[PDB]
């Protein structure tokens, strides 16, 4: 035959942050994160169906999918609030602490948020670094107007604030961008190594050559493995990735391994040679 | 071992709609229209790159990133058209002839870009349909500049007429996120069938019991194949597969093959089962 909690872990943690900013109802930004939750919240639903024929590995990729549109939805966002910080700069006639328990409140709330998503699941990697750029966003204009109304001589402070600040949002959705990149491009994952596992499978007896090895990955914990191995053609074959698979299985683990024990004939090509790094 | 011309045909057919917008500078939305391209061709300079360690496929799926983006560029661009068409209606403020050879020049030169994406690759799949939705958009305000010029009695026709030819838009993009969502989520292509090749393989004499088929695809044209495969224990094994890879590279083309060969004594299991369609 060759033969858990972790999924509603998220839909717990997950479901409530929406229901934060839905009861946070005490107006935009907080409309466009009650958007962004609940379809990531469908897409952990797509995960738990059961691979079907058109998706032979099943929906588990698709969360991914869904959390790397929260990004991009960050990016338009704050793409907007760059804008509007110029349009805030050009047209300087605005005009305080009104403008800051509207925002006190707003700032110790998204700690609420982030807090929750105590750092699993990719969309919690996902929707908690939109919650936490969506904070820092937030104390812009708080520890601006905690700035201008003591010193309102300048009031052109803020527009600075946002800019220094939204970089602090920016350099912060690039450690989930390198990630998510190497996913959707087939890479090995994070946790691993390719040559990690050359030697770590070249320890085995009958191995001779693991030539064209693949090793890509689902979503964040999901990798899977594909191989061909040469065997000594005087020792049995099958008896040998008999162990090999407890040889993976027992260093860490797989979601499926294929290989393939090709013969001693190969003839000497860049297709099964290596990766050139 | 068990062992063209297409990359630059696109180079040649891709570089060329770049210049036309660039040298289309006869004004905003060109800008935008040519930021997406130069990435998009950047990407098909990274598919030529070898596979590497850390992508062990190779850069071949990036390209589809790439596309991928340049349909979100589109929903962005006519995202802002219909806000606008809005805002042109709210305000409805706005005064014609002068305002058709700016477009009657538009309209008949997107038509270049497009013809010249006579329907391969996917980025070519996937800038054309971004001209084609550019070109629509540009004879809204065309044909509503023939027909207010002529009736100016309404001047409110020209949101409508935005409105459904931004539909027509939309429209027109979805037939491409049917399919590379399914490239993303590891699903079959569209050329195969999963059924398509199970009976196809299970037309051979040593095979017993196609078991954990696996086949998704890398961006249009390349498939992978893996699957576990079940012999007559009596039959020899490596000759049968040794007729498979021919059997299969017959019907059609692969890019790379894991077939496992496992031995008569299988639990029989939901893993090993099949897709419940
Ligand atoms: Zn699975
Ligand atoms: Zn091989
Ligand atoms: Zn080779
Ligand atoms: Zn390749
Ligand atoms: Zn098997
Ligand atoms: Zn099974």
């Amino acid at each position: 035959h060759c033969h858990a909690n972790e999924y509603a872990y998220a839909k717990w943690k997950l479901c409530s942050a929406s229901a934060i900013c839905f009861i946070f109802m005490i107006a935009a930004h907080l409309l466009i994160d009650l958007t962004s939750f609940l379809l990531s919240l469908f897409s952990l639903w797509l995960s738990s169906k059961p691979p079907s024929k058109r998706l032979t590995f099943g929906w588990h990729r698709a969360e991914i999918l869904g959390a790397l549109l929260s990004i991009l939805c960050i990016w338009v966002v704050t793409g907007v609030l760059v804008y509007l910080a110029c349009e805030r700069l050009l047209y300087p006639d605005y005009q305080a602490t009104v403008m800051i328990i509207v925002s006190s409140c707003a700032v110790a709330a998204n700690i609420v948020l982030t807090v929750v998503l105590h750092q699993a699941n990719a969309s919690v990697r996902a929707a908690f670094v939109h919650a936490l750029g969506d904070l820092f966003q937030s104390i812009s204009v708080l520890i601006s107007a905690l700035i201008i109304y003591f010193k309102p001589e300048y009031k052109i402070a803020d527009p600075i604030c946002t800019f220094i600040f939204s970089i602090l949002v920016l350099a912060s959705t690039i450690t989930i961008l390198k990630d998510f990149s190497i996913l959707l491009m087939e890479g090995v994952p994070k946790s691993l190594n390719y040559s990690g596992v050359k030697e770590l499978i070249l320890a085995v007896d009958g191995v001779l050559s693991v030539h064209s090895l693949h090793i890509w990955s689902l979503t964040m914990n999901q990798v899977i493995l594909s191989a061909h191995v040469a065997t000594a053609a005087s020792r049995d074959s099958q008896v040998v990735r008999r162990e090999i698979a407890k040889a993976l299985s027992k260093s860490f683990t797989m979601h499926s391994l294929t290989i393939q024990m090709e013969s001693p004939v190969d003839q000497d090509c860049l297709f099964c040679e290596d990766p050139c790094d």
